[PDB]
């Protein structure tokens, strides 16, 4: 869940955000 957009935020969230908008 977004436990990992948050988490993983901390650096590599351009990868996260980015697909996170394909399932939103």
């Amino acid at each position: 869940g977004i436990g990992k957009f948050l988490k993983k935020a901390k650096k590599g969230i351009g990868a996260v955000l980015k697909v996170l908008t394909t399932g939103l």
